[PDB]
DNA sequence: AGCAATTTAAATAGGGAAGATAAGCAAAGGGTTGACGAAAGCC
C-alpha cells in the first residue's frame, strides 16, 4: 500500500543552498504533524493557535484525515509581539 | 538704572461603622467557495 507518487503541480518550489550550490526544494506537509498536533493541542488545551479546514466545503477530496476531522486542522498562531 | 542677607525648625495620636440588594425576557441567519472520475458529443 505504501508507495510513491510525484506531482509538483501546485506545489511551492523554493531554492535552498547545499553549501556550495543550490538545491531546488518542494516543501510538502506532514501528516503525523497535522493530526498529532490537532489531538495534542486539543488535549493539552493550547489556545494560542489557529484553525484551518482543508478541502473547503467538501473535505472528502483532499485526504481521509480531512474527511474525518471536519472540525478543522489546528495551526500555530505565529504572531510576534507588536511595539507601542 | 542695579542693589532685596543669612540659620532654625514645620506635631506627636486616635478613629476611618456595618446591613440590604446587584432582574427577569428574547433574539445570535444562511447564501459561494467539489476533484476525481466517468458518460458522451466532438475534433
Amino acid at each position: 500500500c505504501c508507495t510513491a507518487k510525484e506531482d509538483v503541480t501546485t506545489l511551492p518550489q523554493i531554492y535552498f543552498k547545499n553549501g556550495e550550490g543550490y538545491d531546488i526544494l518542494v516543501p510538502i506537509g506532514n501528516a503525523h504533524n497535522l493530526i498529532s498536533g490537532t489531538e495534542y493541542l486539543w488535549e493539552h488545551k493550547y489556545y494560542n493557535t489557529f484553525t484551518q479546514k482543508l478541502g473547503g466545503s467538501n473535505p472528502q477530496n483532499c485526504t481521509h484525515a480531512c474527511n474525518k476531522m471536519r472540525g478543522g486542522f489546528k495551526q500555530f498562531n505565529c504572531t510576534p509581539p507588536q511595539v507601542e
